[PDB]
């Protein structure tokens, strides 16, 4: 007896993982339109556009976060209690929204999502892994499965979390996204206690005794000049919500770069390629979900719903890739082929959603079969690049194998300061320029290609 042909402990894995990514995106797929909500009454007293900037800057630390909390369980507290309170973190996060709250209740659920995600996620993945012996054939196939259970999570949750949200409000929908990760934690708990092995109760790389205290030195001159800058921010007058979402802009891109200078070069392309293309990938819940509640017809059904047609279109195409790159026997693309044109296609899915403002005008209403295209050519752009990624980083260490992971959270931290030009007066000018500018780095890509596939 299998779980499609795996053990029986990845239905545990994939149900957790599902049913919390089920409260991220059920989240997610309103938040924004719940701050403009807050704005609208004077009670958040920000502009959309710097609404639009948090959530951007909100995704870049839920994915820095991410590349701490393996660490966190593999050297201090174990990987199953890193999803376990880290479960717990992000179920408090929602039910701090579900409260009776208003704008004061947003930075804390933030930062307990960021924490408990940061958690969760690399760890529940850790857990997949245990789950097969090192030469293990089904390793991939599993990997595969899990990964279709996050998809799952992610498709369903705008659908219930938004339709909740028109029915009930705002807290209602909110506390169904607790809900979820609460049910995520009771399979996970009670699945998890029969399946999982009991060797990652603890950590499995505990720091030794001599480790500790340059740990701790390390972390608290992190926390120290870290303050020491919002001080002199605050000293010198630059203490606005926007400055402090600058200082974490530049955060998140300094690290990276900080890593690039300290080691290569040939990766520089694809990391700038990787960047950008998660940039135009994450504000499908920002840009796209704008355009979809200012721009598209959609009367007769909830806003937030857009938000399913990105893992719609990953649950698609998925299948059909994997058998493709096994059809494909000769001539496959490399992988920094696979960049240049994924690239593209994201180029492309901002330069489609350029035409119908040029053709139509900015200031009525169009179909949403344009975005519903937009999304369909942003994900065949993923197909071709998220499978090769952390491949051909590896294949080109520890820390470098990060900025694979990196690139997301600093694609978001971009995203921070460009959706702030997006607006009904400049809609066509940014879907064509940044849409026109992706290609062009394609292109470019695609011309340093062979000498990169070489290295
Ligand atoms: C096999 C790989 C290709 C699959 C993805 C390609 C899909 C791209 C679609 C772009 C065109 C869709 C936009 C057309 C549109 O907006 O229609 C509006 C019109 O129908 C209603 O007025
Ligand atoms: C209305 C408050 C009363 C509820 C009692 C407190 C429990 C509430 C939330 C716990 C969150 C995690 C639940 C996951 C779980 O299965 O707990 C396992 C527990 O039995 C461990 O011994
Ligand atoms: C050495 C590797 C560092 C990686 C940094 C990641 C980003 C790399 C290049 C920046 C991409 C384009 C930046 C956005 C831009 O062009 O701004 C246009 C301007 O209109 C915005 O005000
Ligand atoms: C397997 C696919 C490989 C072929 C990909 C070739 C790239 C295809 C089309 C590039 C279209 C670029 C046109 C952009 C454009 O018209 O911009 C106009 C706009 O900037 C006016 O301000
Ligand atoms: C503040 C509300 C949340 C309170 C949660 C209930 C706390 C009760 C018991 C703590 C459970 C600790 C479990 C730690 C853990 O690793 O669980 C993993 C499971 O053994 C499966 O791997
Ligand atoms: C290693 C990751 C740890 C970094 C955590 C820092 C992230 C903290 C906040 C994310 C940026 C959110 C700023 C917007 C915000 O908090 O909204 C607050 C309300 O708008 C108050 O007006
Ligand atoms: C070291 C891991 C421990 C993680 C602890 C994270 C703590 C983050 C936030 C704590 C406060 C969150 C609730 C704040 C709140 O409920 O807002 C209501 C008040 O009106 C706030 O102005
Ligand atoms: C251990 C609890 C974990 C389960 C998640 C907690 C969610 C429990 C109950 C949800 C209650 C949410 C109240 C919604 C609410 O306040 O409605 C007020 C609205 O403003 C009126 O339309
Ligand atoms: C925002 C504050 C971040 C919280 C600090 C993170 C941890 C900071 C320093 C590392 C201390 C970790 C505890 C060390 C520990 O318990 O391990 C014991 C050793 O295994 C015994 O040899
Ligand atoms: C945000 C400010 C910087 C944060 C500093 C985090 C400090 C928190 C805990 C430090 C504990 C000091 C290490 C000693 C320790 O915990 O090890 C005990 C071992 O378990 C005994 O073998
Ligand atoms: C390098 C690790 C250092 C720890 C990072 C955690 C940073 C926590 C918050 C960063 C600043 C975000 C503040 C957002 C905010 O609410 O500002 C609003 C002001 O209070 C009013 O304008
Ligand atoms: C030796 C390092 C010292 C500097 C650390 C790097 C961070 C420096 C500045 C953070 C960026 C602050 C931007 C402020 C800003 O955007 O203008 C102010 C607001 O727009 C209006 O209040
Ligand atoms: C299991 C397959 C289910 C696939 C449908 C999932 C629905 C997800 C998002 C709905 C987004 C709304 C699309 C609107 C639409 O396509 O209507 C086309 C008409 O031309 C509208 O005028
Ligand atoms: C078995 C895998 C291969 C199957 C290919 C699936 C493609 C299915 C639907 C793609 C629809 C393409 C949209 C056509 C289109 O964009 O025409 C636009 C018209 O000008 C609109 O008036
Ligand atoms: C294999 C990946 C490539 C798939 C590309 C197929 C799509 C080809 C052309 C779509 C062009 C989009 C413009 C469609 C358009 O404007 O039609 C006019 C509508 O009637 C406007 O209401
Ligand atoms: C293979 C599928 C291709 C789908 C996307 C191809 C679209 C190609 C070019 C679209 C760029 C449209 C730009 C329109 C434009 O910028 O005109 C400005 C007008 O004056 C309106 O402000
Ligand atoms: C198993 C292979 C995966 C095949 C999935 C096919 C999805 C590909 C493209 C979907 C594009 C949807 C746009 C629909 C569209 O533009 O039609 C135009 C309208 O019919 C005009 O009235
Ligand atoms: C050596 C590589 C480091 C270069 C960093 C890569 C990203 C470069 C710039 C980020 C884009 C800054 C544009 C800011 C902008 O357009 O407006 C910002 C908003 O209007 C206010 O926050
Ligand atoms: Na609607």
């Amino acid at each position: 007896k299998t779980f499609f042909g795996q053990p029986l402990g990845l239905s545990t894995l994939f149900m957790t993982e599902m049913w919390e990514r089920f409260s991220y995106y059920g989240m997610r797929a309103i938040l924004l339109y719940y701050m403009w909500f807050l704005i609208s009454t004077g009670d958040l007293h920000i502009t959309r556009a710097t609404a639009a900037s948090i959530m951007a800057i909100y995704a870049s630390m839920v994915y820095l976060s991410g590349t701490i909390g393996g660490f966190v369980a593999d050297r201090i507290i174990g990987a199953r209690p890193a999803v376990f309170w880290g479960g717990v973190l992000i179920m408090l996060g929602h039910i701090v929204l579900a409260l009776p709250f208003g704008a004061s209740a947003l930075f804390g659920s933030i930062i307990l999502i960021i924490i408990g995600t940061g958690f969760l996620k690399p760890n529940v993945s850790t857990l997949v892994g245990t789950l097969y012996d090192e030469h293990d054939r089904r390793r991939d196939a599993g990997f595969s499965i899990f990964v279709f259970g996050i998809n799952l999570g992610a498709f369903i949750a705008p659908l219930i979390v938004g339709a909740a949200q028109e029915a009930a409000g705002y807290h209602v929908a909110f506390s169904l996204a607790a809900i979820g990760m609460f049910i995520g934690l009771l399979v996970y708990y009670f699945g998890g206690k029969k399946t999982l092995d009991p060797h990652y109760l603890r950590p499995t790389d505990p720091l030794a005794p001599e480790e500790v205290k340059p740990l701790l030195v390390k972390v608290s001159l992190a926390v120290a000049g870290f303050i020491a800058i919002i001080v002199v921010m605050n000293l010198v007058g630059w203490n606005s919500l926007p400055a402090y979402i600058n200082l974490l802009t530049i955060v998140a891109i300094a690290i990276p770069v900080f890593y690039f200078a300290w080691m290569v070069v040939s990766y520089i392309p694809l990391f700038i390629a990787a960047v950008l293309f998660w940039a135009i990938e994450e504000q499908g819940s920002v840009v796209l979900a704008t355009f979809a509640a200012e721009r598209v017809d959609s009367s007769w059904f909830p806003v937030s719903w857009f938000q399913s047609l990105n893992p719609l279109f990953i649950m698609l195409y998925t299948p059909f890739f994997a058998w493709l790159w096994t059809a494909w026997k000769k001539n496959q693309p490399s992988s920094p082929t696979k960049f240049a044109v994924g690239l593209m296609f994201a180029g492309l899915s901002f330069l489609l959603m350029a035409i119908p403002g040029a053709l139509y005008g900015t200031s009525g209403k169009v179909s949403p079969l344009w975005l519903v295209g937009s999304w369909a050519l942003v994900i065949l752009g993923e197909m071709l690049i998220s499978p090769v990624g952390l491949s051909v980083t590896t294949k080109l260490n520890s820390q470098m194998m990060s900025m694979w992971f990196l690139s997301s959270s600093v694609g978001s931290a971009l995203n921070a300061q460009l959706v702030t030009l997006y607006n009904a007066k400049s809609e066509v000018a940014y879907f064509s320029y940044f849409g026109l500018g992706s290609v062009v780095l394609g292109i470019v890509l695609v011309f340093l290609s062979k000498r990169i596939q070489g290295l």
